């Protein structure tokens, strides 16, 4: 049911998808794209339903996302320090 397309379009930028039970939390979505290593932290990760700011650890029941409004804003900006990146 509560279905959400996490569409990042930051840096350096992708779409994915996940789906939750609605008494999951928006910060456990967010340690998820910590672990899978697509963010830092899970305020670097802004989680937005129809242009409205999720909170760090908004609840999916007060949420609601419907498969109707599926559709995620994640604008997540990873540490880019560039340490592996420069050689």
């Amino acid at each position: 049911m509560v279905h959400l397309t996490l569409k990042k379009i930051q840096a350096p930028k992708f779409s994915i998808e996940h789906d939750f039970s609605p008494s999951d939390t928006i910060l456990q979505i967010k340690q998820h794209l910590i672990s899978e290593e697509k963010a830092s932290h899970i305020s670097e990760i802004k989680l937005l339903l129809k242009g409205k700011v999720l909170h760090d650890n908004l609840f999916l029941s007060d949420l609601k996302v419907t498969p109707a409004n599926s559709t995620i804003t994640v604008m997540i900006k990873p540490n880019l320090e560039h340490h592996h990146h420069h050689h």
